[PDB]
């Protein structure tokens, strides 16, 4: 986490030398500056750079980002998608693609923290960016089968899990006592009666996937970038917004077990919600502000009902996801606790909605 | 003309789910499909709306379905195809799935071999190739493809045994040239021949060049290059040299051996200069403002570059054809083709005095 091991220092040297143009092409192995940004057995991020002494021959970058995958059809789609967003200037540039990983533009930035999501200027721009993402045409299946198809898939895995550790057994037993198969069908009824346009959705728009771009912090409307499009698909718009509202409540930076904080009281208020969708709607159809005040009020009221219902699917889906991570993950986290938190929020909001 | 019923139904669902507008509510009984290209790999179909169905927005009325049929190649080609589309250099990409893809249907036909020498065609092939060559692509910029591939095919060639009389007497003549030595002399000649490394098509021939329907009367901007299976960072001289060699080869002949070869059809110096006089301003910013002397010098050197790299075209595709002779799936005179390429290789050596 300041240097990498002996192999994936040299592999990254070759990659950078072979895939990057200009001064990268004639670089000796002992000039190569690499330093870890994130580790793991999956999705390792490194920074790779020229020495500061070396000058550039053309418009090649000084530093890049190396992304290793780390043990077919999933990787074609996200690669094509990444390449497309890169060409449309809606993502970081793609400098190299190979079986083990890819070379990307390094964006000087940090991630938002959870508590920044509520800042009015942050929220307004997230809404604008999300509305732009939602207008994109992508070469993927336009049927909104992702939401229930993913929930069904995770539920099938959840019902096959057997734990051996007593504490995980007891926690799983409590989640199963809810009758998740039946609860999924109640959510199906609710959501099939809630109209929500099908759009190209990020599906994971939270603070860890939003960049605050270095030296733009005084821009009111143009300091952020959305990244990490792994779960993206054509989906109900209500889910991308509702999932985002859910993410106000969750902080994944907590340093002790269970490695997250959950706070129901941080969900956005009607006022905060209205502020977000007041920025989202004119960004998605730019004639919106010319509708009658009454016609706009009706649209906003409908959309509050829409997004707060689809937010229940955020809890259900990521709760099921977390139980699966508990069995199969070797990243360290309170997966079972996070699942319980998502299902606690599910039942609390359901009851508040009267649905 | 009409595909198998299972293909009809798979195509219908791909179209219905990947394409917007009137496609989303089309019934199976309204769906039109026909075969454009059979085979075992890269089957092509045209899929269309009924003539009496109106579009609802900007969706196409007709698309092309490509089925792969029979790893790190699929992502590369898919990424490249998407990128060309985003840059308005290729057909749009409307759908990608594991079995294939949906693309913009471009009314067009492929050129014939004889059309390569039409001056307006030749000039535009050069401009398009220059444009290809200036593209940044996220692929390996190390020029290993050419000799990498020649070495790989030579090996397979050396350890191949044939049954019949005809194939063994043909393989005997080819091996009698001492191909491992020729490779190393070719390698030496090309290492002494400066040629920039650029993103190359590697197969720029008449069958990979579309003439766009309705644009026949335009001098310029009536072609499109397609089919980048062999594309890679490579020496520029190879892309041009290979294209010049393809003036000599017609792959549309219907009797065995299923090609014609004509050494006299290689472009004359004048034809070659016409080509590179269109290429150079499309590749190099202010080429036209250079002195007459500097332009002449750049062109003379480039003719030497490309005519030396043409040797590698003959060599590489000669080897390729022998290999295809053993592991063939397809009906063609591969060994005859291979002999035509080595004959041209030796002719071009003489011409060059090397
Ligand atoms: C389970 O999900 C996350 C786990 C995360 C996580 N885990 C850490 C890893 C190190 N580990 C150490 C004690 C060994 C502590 C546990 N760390 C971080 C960073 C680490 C750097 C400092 C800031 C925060 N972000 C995370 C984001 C996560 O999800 C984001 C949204 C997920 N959506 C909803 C569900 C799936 C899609
Ligand atoms: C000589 O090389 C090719 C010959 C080909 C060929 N020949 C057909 C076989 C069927 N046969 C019929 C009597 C049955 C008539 C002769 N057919 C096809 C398909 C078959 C499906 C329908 C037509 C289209 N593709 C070919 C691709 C070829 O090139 C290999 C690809 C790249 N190479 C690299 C160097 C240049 C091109
Ligand atoms: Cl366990
Ligand atoms: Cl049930
Ligand atoms: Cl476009
Ligand atoms: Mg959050
Ligand atoms: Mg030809």
């Amino acid at each position: 986490d300041e240097q990498p091991e002996p192999r994936t220092r040299r592999r990254a040297y070759l990659w950078c030398k072979e895939f990057l143009p200009g001064a990268w092409r004639g670089l000796r192995e002992d000039e190569f500056h690499i330093s870890v940004i994130r580790g793991g057995l999956s999705n390792m991020l490194f920074q790779c750079s020229l020495p500061d002494t070396t000058a550039t021959l053309g418009d090649e970058p000084r530093k890049v980002l190396l992304r290793l995958y780390g043990a077919a059809e999933a990787m074609v789609l996200e690669s094509v998608m990444f390449a497309i967003l890169a060409e449309r200037s809606l993502g970081p540039k793609l400098y190299g693609i190979f079986p083990q990983g890819r070379l990307e533009q390094f964006i000087p930035s940090r991630r938002l923290d959870t508590e920044e999501l509520s800042l009015p200027d942050i929220s307004a721009e997230i809404a604008e960016k999300m509305a732009t993402f939602h207008g994109m045409k992508m070469p993927f299946n336009k049927e909104p089968k992702w939401l229930f198809g993913t929930m069904e898939k995770y539920l099938k895995e959840v019902l096959r899990i057997k734990f051996t550790e007593e504490s995980r057994i007891k926690k799983l037993h409590k989640l199963l006592s809810y009758n998740l198969p039946l609860e999924l069908e109640n959510l199906r009824s609710l959501l099939e009666s809630t109209p929500s346009p099908v759009v190209f959705c990020h599906n994971d728009c939270q603070e860890g996937n939003i960049l605050l771009l270095e030296g733009r912090e005084n821009s009111e409307k143009q300091k952020l970038m959305l990244i990490d499009f792994e779960y993206s698909s054509y989906n109900y718009r209500g889910f991308d917004i509702g999932n985002h509202f859910c993410e106000w409540m969750y902080d994944y930076s907590y340093e002790k077990y269970p490695f997250f904080r959950a706070n129901i009281r941080k969900y956005p208020t009607k006022k905060q919600q209205l502020h977000f969708i007041s920025s989202y709607l004119p960004a998605f159809q730019n004639d919106f502000e010319n509708l009658s005040t009454e016609e706009k009020s009706i649209i906003k009221e409908e959309m509050l009902l829409e997004v707060n219902r689809f937010a229940l699917a955020s809890h259900f889906l990521w709760g099921l996801w977390s139980i699966v991570q508990a069995k199969i993950s070797s990243i360290e986290f309170g997966y079972m606790d996070y699942a319980q938190a998502r299902f606690d929020a599910y039942f609390h909001q359901k009851r508040k909605l009267g649905v």
